[PDB]
């Protein structure tokens, strides 16, 4: 399918050495559109604060951003595209589309530049195709 | 510049353990929007070869086609959208956008899927912004 290439062949791709360990691609109410293998199960209310965070940027920074019950740090994001958490040397990364969120976990830091940037770049195209 | 970054930070990544040798942005007058380092420089009876094979389909495929004097087989390709060459364990792929050509030249096999599938991958979100 469509959006199940989009996970494996563009979000869990090797690049410059480093991969995600995890990525899937979920509408605004936390449906699976498509998921990699590892990608974690997502509760209601961590989506409903994901949401919240991006009508109202600020919301999870006091608190935290809970993923599985795991917590993340939130760190510099684009208010209202994309937020942005980290857990110990890994972290997450949501973009927010016109009808998804994109959703990329890392293990490791990854390379400086857009190269490893997957899930912003992969956001910014369904939103041209104004998805 | 953005088109630079397009060259720097998405056409020529190292993904799966392999880069393009080269890659450009051209406009369909085959001016230079942005390019590689050791980017060809096109002839403008190579770039008019090229457009006429968009227009017209197997144009190219009986005399193969020149970039900066070297032959490339054609071989196969998405009629009016991409044209694909072979050059040694090389080749070259040409993506066509409304207004731009999207050209990614390889030294080396690739890896399966479109994790590598750079110029097509570009030139699609450019179609998609209007571009």
């Amino acid at each position: 399918g469509s959006w199940q290439t989009y996970v494996d062949e563009h979000l869990m791709c090797e690049i410059e050495g480093h991969h995600l360990a995890s990525a899937a691609i979920l509408g605004h109410d936390g449906t699976v559109w498509a998921q990699s293998a590892d990608f974690p199960q997502f509760k209601p209310e961590e989506i409903t604060g994901i949401m919240k965070d991006f009508d109202e940027p600020g919301h999870l920074a006091p608190t935290g951003m809970f993923v599985a019950g795991a917590k993340y740090m939130v760190i510099q994001g684009e208010p209202g595209r994309v937020i942005r958490g980290k857990k110990g040397a890994g972290g997450i990364t949501i973009k927010k589309t016109g009808q998804a969120l994109v959703v990329g976990i890392y293990d490791e830091p990854m390379t400086p530049g857009q190269c490893n940037m997957v899930v912003e770049r992969l956001g910014d195209y369904l939103v041209e195709q104004g998805m």
